[PDB]
């Protein structure tokens, strides 16, 4: 399948080269997979989600996304226009308040929630969790992310936006999950992206158009935007039967575009998420 005039990041994930604008993907499109977006919530009523999104948990007075961040990330995973995996099921877990903040204790509870809640859902092709969040190093946050992964969920986490080594941030620094840096449309490391040996992969993160609250759209930047490209890619590849939740990060690294990015510090992988879709 071909989506013309796609957001640059979608086109990038299905291309060996920068500078194109059509997204190519197998029409299965992540059908039968599930992606949990652990964030500020998801505006499930947005036409872009087509009834495929729902809120399943909140730790606050409402499950509504009063911020937009979670809606944007969910859109990159699975919206019809802005998403990688256009037929996946999206589940919102609101661990971040409407200012975009959340206590680590709440974030940990949300990860444990997903590990259990997947057993309440129909995800025959597998389960992914996208975590566009983090703060300073915490062994307890990392352990929660490790448990979620161990339980059979493909965990994708943002590297962080500090232009620093991700070893000092969580859950970015948990080795067993998929830690995602950000690139731009010219194949440069995004100016803010964290780096380091713990990164597994890069995805598009500068100037990413997606859904927003109030039934709207906007372009924003961050490792938060790169992460859902990888989460959606994992769901897509799992639906195709090419990989599993436990092995998808490694498979994505195996099949990535190699050596295409500039300003990658010595010791950081030069790997850009790629669907290898061949019609
Ligand atoms: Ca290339
Ligand atoms: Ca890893």
């Amino acid at each position: 399948a071909a989506q013309t005039n796609a957001p640059w990041g979608l086109a990038r994930i299905s291309s060996t080269s920068p500078g194109t604008s059509t997204y190519y993907y197998d029409e299965s499109a992540g059908q039968g997979s599930c992606v949990y977006v652990i964030d500020t919530g998801i505006e499930a009523s947005h036409p872009e989600f087509e009834g495929r999104a729902q809120m399943v948990k909140t730790y606050y007075y409402s499950s509504r996304d009063g911020n937009g961040h979670g809606t944007h990330c969910a859109g990159t995973v699975g919206s019809r226009t802005y998403g990688v995996a256009k037929k996946t099921q999206l589940f919102g877990v609101k661990v971040l308040d409407d200012n975009g903040s959340g206590q680590y204790s709440t974030i940990i509870a949300g990860m444990d929630f997903v590990a259990s809640d997947k057993n309440n859902r129909n995800c025959p092709k597998g389960v992914v969790a996208s975590l566009s969040l983090g703060g300073g190093y915490s062994s307890s946050v990392n352990s929660a992310a490790a448990r979620l992964q161990s339980s059979g969920v493909m965990v994708a986490v943002a590297a962080g936006n500090n232009n620093a080594d991700a070893r000092n941030y969580s859950p970015a620094s948990e080795p067993s999950v998929c830690t995602v840096g950000a690139s731009d449309r010219y194949d440069r490391r995004s100016s803010f992206s964290n780096y380091g040996s713990v990164l597994d992969i890069f995805g598009p993160g500068t100037d990413i158009l997606s859904t927003w609250i109030g039934g709207s759209t906007r372009s924003i930047s961050g490792t938060s935007m790169a992460t859902p490209h990888v989460a959606g890619l994992a769901a897509y590849l799992m639906t195709l039967g090419k990989t599993t939740a436990a092995s998808a990060c490694r498979y994505i690294a195996d099949t990535a575009n190699k050596g295409d990015l500039s300003n990658i510090p010595f010791g950081t992988v030069n790997l850009l998420a790629y669907n290898n879709y061949q019609a």
